[PDB]
């Protein structure tokens, strides 16, 4: 699965590179490298390097039967 970085942890971005972190924002995945420093997208066309350790996909194998 894919496009599924959810931002748990905020973050601010000041320069362009990389990229800020909205907490409850669903972010898209671009690019990888490694567990720490990925590529996603912010809404539609803002993107950077966004530390993947601050954003989470679907909780692992929590919500299997949802509820």
């Amino acid at each position: 699965g894919s496009e599924i970085v959810v931002a748990m942890y905020d973050f601010q971005a000041t320069e362009a590179h990389d990229l800020r972190l909205e907490r409850g924002q669903e972010y898209i995945i671009l690019e990888k490298n490694d567990l720490h420093w990925w590529r996603a997208r912010d809404k539609y066309g803002s993107e950077g390097y966004i530390p993947s350790n601050y954003v989470t996909g679907k909780k692992s194998n929590n919500l299997d039967q949802y509820d």
